[PDB]
RNA sequence: CUUGAGUCUCGUAGAGGGGGGUAGAAUUCCAGGUGUAGCGGUGAAAUGCGUAGAGAUCUGGAGGAAUACCGGUGGCGAAGGCGGCCCCCUGGACGAAGACUGACGCUCAGGUGCGAAAGCGUGGGGAGCAAACAGGAUUAGAUACCCUGGUAGUCCACGCCGUAAACGAUGUCGACUUGGAGGUUGUGCCCUUGAGGCGUGGCUUCCGGAGCUAACGCGUUAAGUCGACCGCCUGGGGAGUACGGCCGCAAGGUUAAAACUCAAAUGAAUUGACGGGGGCCCGCACAAGCGGUGGAGCAUGUGGUUUAAUUCGAUGCAACGCGA
């Protein structure tokens, strides 16, 4: 119960998972979302209707603070960059600044050699 | 005596390196902080890792790799190859002026020197992350393509090992032979008015005349015309195999056959076919509804069995209320 009332949201999307962690502007998290525990398990996720309902998970733990406006920074590859925005727009929150803050690798190390097909 | 070769002065393009620190644009271990209910992964699922507090975010932080931009058909080097900048000190390529050198020129069987990765022993190191190794997953089954952890050893360095599609599958050197569109570097002349023209060198790019070739394809970067010089070639498999020699302490390199067998092997290209290669179209072919077979009984034919015989043929779409 701190009532920061505003904080950015980091949306880490992968090829098979998406998690929405709402932090403040300084770096203090209030509530994070998840896709592995949205009822079903295995690999049925990574699809829009399962990613938006996963993003809706912060509508039960972040509302207790009093966030009426927030920002969103998406990051990581995978389908669902629009499903999470639709989920945030349908949850009752606002939209302040949409950025892609994905970690850009600059080839510091060597990439793996698992794919040979 | 210069026009071949070599040489001076001034510069210009350009990952030429050797030794040395510097130290990033991002990075895994080892901590502090906000703080919950899961991180990851493949088309399905899971091993492992989270309440011993992970993945998400801020602070700085042990050490090895190494360029995302530049970065590219860029550009260099005899080749194998070289990416954070500098200087220590060496290389190659090119030009305008001037010279003298008088041929000092090209190539080479012997032979030395350069040699991708890995391994050996000597002295170290342990991240990112690696053949083997231990699990999950699939399939009729998996010593693998999939998902996760990893020993000496890949790194600096001392010598062995010297191989490959070290392939422009196109030796080296020099002289002449129709042509068109580009890339990186310079300046001469032309009001340089300028990004710009006319030249003039350079080598790497794309297409093509004659000509040559079996065609594909070469064609001022030659495989067209020549001259000098070196290597190699003689049907496949056997076979880069066996023996002996040279070298390597051993893991191998080189020189390098024979017996036997095969009546072929091969290159190019014209046809069709095929492909879980692509593209473009057609059909109640699908897409949406109606009526059904398959559910009950009966008729009929067929597949099996019995029968002294249940006649024969038809037998996947092209067979079964068919010959009837």
């Amino acid at each position: 119960r701190k009532q920061v009332s505003d904080g950015v949201a980091h949306i880490h999307a992968s090829f098979n998972n998406t998690i929405v962690t709402i932090t403040d502007r300084q770096g203090n998290a209030l509530g994070w979302a998840t896709a592995g525990g949205s009822g079903f398990r295995g690999s049925r996720k990574s699809t829009p209707f399962a990613a938006q309902v996963a993003a809706e998970r912060c509508a039960d733990a972040v509302k207790e603070y009093g966030i009426k406006n927030l920002e969103v920074m998406v990051k990581g590859p995978g389908p669902g960059r629009e499903s999470t925005i639709r989920a945030l727009n349908a949850a009752g929150f606002r939209i302040t600044n949409i950025t892609d803050v994905t970690p850009i690798p600059h080839n510091g190390c060597r990439p793996p050699k698992k794919r040979r097909v």
